[PDB]
């Protein structure tokens, strides 16, 4: 039906290293062979990653398309996916792309990855609202999350590296699962209180304050929130299905929150003003532990020694001058401390 076909693979597809990825799925022995619209219609799943792609033109024929990776090339327009609305997984990140004016209509689309790119107006993914997975990471000029509101069915999200403040628009995404907004300009996180679904967060490298919002995440399996301004841990004290929790370089001074983590394997709170740790006998099940660069004397030992199941231990740059406490962790792997 469709006039411009059939016709030679590098007719179709101008760029030499999207038309090797024609042939090589359709198995021709050239870019040179003729193609039919009944071939460009059978495929319904294209990977050309880390190549040079520098145009998509012609990849409009590929109607039948549902998963698209073109990972680490140099696209700049992806205006031929414009049409292309079978597509349910866009994997197009680390690449040069700073309008997605053409993903408007993809209203199919469940995984989109745009990380690496250079985005910062994302209004065309408003209508969305199919998105389970979104990777927006390392798009260093985005700022405003507005449009990502209406996507309620999202589970999967990372913001990186970026100028975003606001998350109010995360708020609404009840459903996230898993959530990245490592080292962004975030001050106030109180928004993500509706976040009650939520059982990976990561958020290092902010200007975060207040982490009273992460008390509603009752189920936070694992938290990363090193490089803030945190001084309050009280907020996690009954999150008890906490596993893995990194705090390290806040301005923590009183960690009794942790009392009943009972569940924890791996504690760093490595850099703060820590002078006591007695509430540790209780988290006798950790592996890791990072009190590097905190207030803590010989006194402080004893307690430490009594976690048997420790295979990493930091210590350097506290008070300490007798070690001889710490004789009995026998499971001893790593420890930045040069005795033992």
């Amino acid at each position: 039906t469709l006039a411009t076909l059939p016709a030679p693979i590098n007719q179709i597809f101008p760029d030499a290293d999207l038309a090797e990825g024609i042939r090589a799925v359709l198995q021709k022995a050239s870019v040179t062979d003729v193609v039919t619209q009944e071939e460009l219609e059978s495929i319904t799943k294209l990977v050309v990653a880390g190549e040079k792609v520098a145009s998509i033109q012609g990849i409009e024929y590929l109607t039948n398309l549902e998963y698209l990776n073109l990972n680490g090339n140099q696209i700049t327009d992806i205006s031929p996916l414009s049409n292309l609305v079978k597509l349910t997984n866009l994997y197009i990140g680390t690449n040069k792309i700073t309008d997605i004016s053409a993903l408007q209509n993809l209203t199919n689309l469940r995984e989109l990855y745009l990380n690496e790119d250079n985005i910062s107006d994302i209004s065309p993914l408003a209508n969305l609202t199919k998105m389970y997975s979104l990777n927006l990471g390392a798009n260093h000029n985005l700022s405003d999350l507005s449009p990502l509101s209406n996507m309620t069915g999202l589970n999967y999200l990372t913001v990186t590296e970026s100028k975003v403040k606001d998350v109010t628009p995360i708020a609404n995404l009840t459903d996230l699962y898993s959530l990245s907004l490592n080292y962004n300009q975030i001050e106030d996180i109180s928004p993500l209180a509706s976040l009650t679904s939520l059982h990976y967060f990561t958020a290092y490298v902010n200007q975060i304050t207040d982490i009273t919002p992460v008390a509603n995440m009752t189920r936070l399996n694992s938290l990363k929130i090193g490089n803030n301004k945190i001084t309050d841990l009280s907020p996690l004290a009954n999150l008890s299905q906490l596993t893995w929790l990194e705090i390290g370089t806040n301005q923590i001074s009183d960690i009794n929150a942790v009392k009943d983590l009972t569940k924890l394997k791996m504690l760093n709170v490595g850099s703060n003003q820590i002078s006591d740790i007695s509430v540790l006998n209780n988290l006798s099940q950790l592996n890791s532990l990072f009190l590097n660069n905190n207030q803590l004397g010989n006194e402080d030992m004893e307690v430490i020694g009594g976690l048997t199941n420790l295979t990493t231990l930091f210590l350097s740059q506290n008070h300490i001058t007798d070690i001889r406490p710490l004789a009995s962790l026998s499971k001893m792997d790593s420890a930045d401390f040069a005795n033992q």
